[PDB]
């Protein structure tokens, strides 16, 4: 079910954090670099949520 997990790399002085969250059928993934995010998609899917429609 739902998982708190991440990944990082030193790229040229650069900690690329990448956050894999793993719960209804969804990988969560965002690349952090210097307290920076620069992706953020859904198992593929550039989303949030939308609780108004489900």
């Amino acid at each position: 079910f739902k998982s708190i997990s991440t990944s990082t790399k030193m790229v040229n002085g650069r900690k690329i954090t990448t956050k894999r969250i793993v719960e209804n059928g969804q990988e969560r993934v965002e690349v952090e670099e210097d307290g920076q995010l620069k992706s953020l998609t859904i198992n593929g899917k550039e989303q949030l949520l939308r609780l108004d429609n489900k």
